[PDB]
């Protein structure tokens, strides 16, 4: 059973993992107004992946014996200055997510909560590993 | 190409169609935290569902020529009074999208705006078939 200040942390966790998918739909959103079709595709599938984490977390939180409160969702901002700029943003909004992990990571660590802290693992993997990608979309368009 | 009032009730549509996708969820949640793992079961799958719906009315709003602005998606209710209370719940959910649609279906009648008309009926339809689920799992239980 998952102690209340791990519960509430992970809960926290699975209303960024929302906004995070409801942020990249609206790079999507900005990508798509400009014409930008292969980029708001690789936004839209970058949306969808998040809002499967999210559900990960619920499923990992009815687990372990606590429950899931919806929180409202932030409007996200709508408008870039340009590719670079978008993407610019995505990946600081990735390093934002995975200090996020982190910060729980070592909560459970506090807690000896072993099991949370294999469950995060897999996503401070997956996070790294889509930085990477977006590191190497914004060397791809370098100057 | 759309008119920018029916563009309006379009996206105001597409974040109602978002909000009615976290309402479910929501649902979910009182539903799993209860152990209705079969109800919970059909809730994630109507918040799937909106969720398509959603990203039909994206698509087409860029087809005919608009961009999408994703609004705040407000905090859903997390608890019910029963299993009944919560499906009377997501029936007058269901009433109120129609209605909303059917406002959106008056005004491109008004504008001529046949395209919009045949896109939407579509969503009426959709709807209306889920009242009719929902009011036979309420008959189900009856009493
Ligand atoms: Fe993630
Ligand atoms: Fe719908």
């Amino acid at each position: 059973v998952i102690s209340e200040k791990v519960r509430k942390a992970l809960n926290d966790q699975l209303n960024r993992e929302i906004y995070s998918s409801y942020l990249y739909l609206s790079m999507a959103t900005y990508f798509d107004a400009e014409g930008f079709k292969g980029f708001a595709h690789w936004m839209k599938k970058q949306a969808q992946e998040e809002l499967t984490h999210a559900m990960k977390f619920y499923e990992y939180i009815y687990e372990r014996g606590g429950r899931v409160e919806l929180e409202a969702i932030e409007k996200p901002p709508s408008n870039w200055n340009g590719i670079k700029d978008a993407f610019e943003a995505a990946l600081k909004h990735e390093e934002f997510v995975t200090q996020s992990i982190y910060n729980i990571l070592e909560l459970a660590h506090e807690e000896k909560d072993h099991a949370t802290v294999s469950f995060l693992k897999w996503f401070v993997d997956e996070q790294v590993e889509e930085e990477d990608q977006v590191r190497e979309i914004l060397d791809l368009l370098e100057k």
